[PDB]
């Protein structure tokens, strides 16, 4: 196909700090820091992610996510090449979606669960744009810039094992899609409207695969309407071309987004609310976001 013409950007270690840490999972750390490019007057906030094998896997991460652009779908800044290489990304100050919904359930209205649907399958669309297969998206792949804001990362099994947010095909045989991206998406809408819950709790993932033969699916969230609840079975349907286009999950929970009480019921929806960039929300001095540091 078409020439990949994007830039690898190599960050020098003394461009930039790191503050604190963030967390440590199964891959290795994510730190809070500055990055001060050169003589710029910038101060952009990041996120720094860090054997032969593990640089290869952690390069080819760099390589897809410095081919992406798109304002829902997190990109490459730059990599840092120290002992084991480091990704250097944009700060999503609020972290994961999945936590998220979990810890800020009582503020969490209509409007803000139906725009992160449409923002999420914006990126996915987009992904399928760029023609490439997530194979993770779940509510924890999915960070937060402001509680109006939201991107799709973990590019480390992106393509040109998480069961319980796969497409049966993939489970079986192993088949990766956009449709196959569009049921983990139909996964991640039912975290989302349950804020949080954990799908399938209590089950192995080794029933996982049959349960989903005999035809049983994740139950309707109490918030849901069957309008909604609708779009997530059609997500998880057997015959992956009958499943909708991310395209036209835009569109539908575009219409939904335009009177969100119509489609989903919460108690108090409507005197809940979440950090605004009024106020707290943000040396101070000459800090720049990512998304506005273009070069
Ligand atoms: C308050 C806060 C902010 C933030 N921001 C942040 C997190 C990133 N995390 C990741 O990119 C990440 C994900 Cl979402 C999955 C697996 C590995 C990584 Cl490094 C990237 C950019 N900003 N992350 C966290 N906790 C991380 C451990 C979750 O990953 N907490």
């Amino acid at each position: 196909e078409a020439p990949n013409q994007a830039l690898l950007r190599i960050l020098k270690e003394t461009e930039f700090k790191k503050i604190k840490v963030l967390g440590s999972g199964a891959f290795g750390t994510v730190y809070k820091g500055l990055w001060i490019p050169e003589g710029e007057k910038v101060k952009i906030p990041v996120a720094i992610k860090e054997s032969p094998k593990a640089n290869k896997e952690i390069l080819d991460e760099a390589y897809v996510m410095a081919s992406v652009d798109n304002p829902h779908v997190c990109r490459l800044l730059g990599i840092c090449l120290t002992s084991t290489v480091q990704l250097i990304m944009q700060l999503m100050p609020f972290g994961c979606l999945l936590d998220y919904v979990r810890e800020h359930k009582d503020n969490i209205g209509s409007q803000y669960l139906l725009n992160w649907c449409v923002q999420i399958a914006k990126g996915m669309n987009y992904l399928e744009d760029r023609r490439l297969v997530h194979r993770d998206l779940a509510a924890r792949n999915v960070l937060v810039k402001t509680p109006q804001h939201v991107k799709i990362t973990d590019f480390g099994r992106a393509k040109l094992v998480p069961i319980k947010w796969m497409a049966l095909e993939s489970i079986l045989h192993r088949i990766y899609t956009h449709q196959s991206d569009v049921w983990s998406y139909g996964v991640t809408v039912w975290e989302l409207m349950t804020f949080g819950s954990k799908p399938y709790d209590g089950i192995p993932a080794s029933e996982i695969s049959s349960i989903l033969e005999k035809g049983e699916r994740l139950p309707q969230p109490p918030i849901c309407t069957i309008d909604v609840y609708m779009i997530m079975v059609k997500c998880w349907m057997i015959d992956a071309d009958s499943r909708p286009k991310f395209r036209e999950l835009i569109i539908e929970f575009s219409k939904m987004a335009r009177d969100p009480q119509r489609y989903l019921v919460i108690q108090g929806d409507e005197r809940m609310h979440l950090p605004s960039p009024t106020d707290s929300n943000f040396d101070m001095d000459d800090v720049v976001d990512a998304d506005e540091y273009l070069i």
